[PDB]
């Protein structure tokens, strides 16, 4: 069995990547460049328990970032609702371009190794009006020399060596979700008893022009990974919680870069860009049940012809029949 | 770029090997088990120039067994003839099953990692009619514990463990293999174990056989396939059936013939191969000689079952991003 996902079909990996820059449309009226179609794809991961412990192991060591998985689970941040389907973290290259690799993988099962997503970000930042972005960024910077700092954030987005690439931060995620026209939700390491995490909405587009399922990422130790839904059926539902447990209460995930009126109508705004559902969960006061908001997650839609996970699964079967 | 060839498309490789066992026809009437269709496939290597030497070096390090290439070239056994196309040696695992690995690669661009060819060979020697084979082997051995000696040759072909993962194979194993494939095998080495030479599927009439050879290279107990380079005309697409030897041309050995077969060697060659008579430079520069050569097949492995075309698409993609 291959030691990583991409090794299962290098040829197909390259075909996928070569579709991506041709799916990009660049407007001429100042409108941000964005994907025409591919932003709607979503990967689901197959179930591995149908095998034997030694086999599980090799599958997990190849595909799964078990360190991040375990850290986020042990904080009750990942996979804490009994109602909902398990999410698993996929390994991702830690080269500085990992926000792009994790995002690329969630949708397309390949990493950003041609820098297509990375270049799209630097492009928007370097070669259009970013006034609104800067404004929303200044607001967030003050909730917790403007020109010097803004120039640096743009420079961070380049494909220049400073780790092969400059790491990226919140505003970069925000710009990226607007290039994809698709929300990104980051589940990050962080106990209140003792900033990257949160919800990024494509607010430069009307919600009707956007894909209404999120890309879900994990973040820990300065490293992004996709958190993709495990295939099952069923009866649990595909959703990601929009709040965290905080001891006896709940703390809403941070919604990034909102302007003041937007923040006033935050719940409404969330309900436009995401498919917001209510989920009963056991209370940690005397309560026993509370309803919390969660977003619906997409069902697997990445056609086999562009799905490395399908090919990976099929290698697994072949190698398992031989036991 | 991929470290080896199979890494180019691991999934396609699995599918290729999956097709192999179901292409084997298994007669009850005692006639040897053979391939219905897949023996007619041939791989070629793609042209590795038009690239710059750091990338040409990347490719050759990845795909070419340069040590064995250099060896067979310096001893003047491989690519000695300036009139025919260059052949290249592809890396092959040396686990003891490399006769099969090399042969499997030549036709299918994959190695015999599922032991389909290995098992077919053993299945022939252990579950069918081996009278005539044992006879030809005796005849050949005496040209220089016969039941026991033959008995271990049958065991060597097994998938048992011997210090490699598998027992090594010999001349008689090659001859049986060519009759399962219904296709000649030609081995180039430094004899020309005297493994070098021509192996014809004499348990079949030539009419029921594919008349293009599988070409292997052999040195240091190691087999590799010797495949043609793709776009290299005007040179002749053929392998010579003789070597230069001390000022003369000497026929490659033809293995396991009976006496009456040997009295008509040239006729047998012309039935099982596509023999052509070609001119080459003599030792006196005032002189040309006619020699026999056997036509080599054209690349016919469809893309859907060709690891080499995927490797090349990878290479192409990488070159533009450089
Ligand atoms: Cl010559
Ligand atoms: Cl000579």
């Amino acid at each position: 069995l291959p030691q990583a996902l991409y090794l299962s079909n290098m040829r197909k990996a390259v075909k996928i990547r070569e579709r991506t820059p041709e799916d990009i449309f660049k407007p001429t009226n100042g409108i941000i460049h964005h994907f025409k179609t591919m932003h709607r794809y979503t990967l689901e991961m197959f179930r591995t328990c149908q095998f034997c412990p030694q086999f599980r192991e090799i599958i997990h060591k190849a595909l799964i970032d078990r360190n991040i998985q375990a850290t986020l689970e042990s904080q009750k941040k990942l996979n804490w609702c009994r109602e909902v389907r398990k999410l698993v973290a996929l390994k991702t290259n830690g080269d500085g371009n990992c926000l792009m690799h994790a995002t690329s993988q969630y949708m397309w099962s390949v990493q950003d190794t041609d820098l297509v997503l990375r270049k799209a970000l630097f492009s928007t930042l370097k070669e259009t009006d970013t006034r609104n972005f800067k404004f929303r960024w200044q607001l967030e910077s003050l909730k917790s020399n403007w020109n010097d700092e803004w120039d640096n954030l743009i420079k961070m987005a380049s494909t220049d060596t400073p780790l092969q690439y400059n790491s990226l931060e919140e505003i970069h995620i925000f710009v990226l979700c607007n290039i994809l026209r698709r929300p990104i939700i980051v589940i990050s390491d962080k106990l209140r008893s003792l900033k990257v995490g949160g919800i990024y909405l494509p607010l430069h587009w009307p919600a009707q022009e956007c894909y209404r399922y999120p890309i879900v990422l994990g973040y820990d130790s300065h490293h992004f990974v996709p958190l993709v839904t495990l295939k099952d059926s069923g009866p649990e539902i595909r959703a990601v919680p929009l709040v965290n447990r905080d001891r006896g209460r709940f703390e809403d995930l941070k919604v990034h870069f909102l302007t003041d009126p937007e923040n006033e109508m935050k719940e409404k705004l969330l309900k436009e860009y995401l498919m917001v559902i209510e989920i009963p969960v056991q209370g940690w006061d005397h309560g026993t049940t509370h309803l919390i908001n969660a977003a619906k997650l997409d069902e697997a839609n990445l056609p086999k012809e562009i799905n490395l996970v399908d090919d990976y699964f099929e290698l697994v079967q072949h190698e398992y029949k031989k036991w």
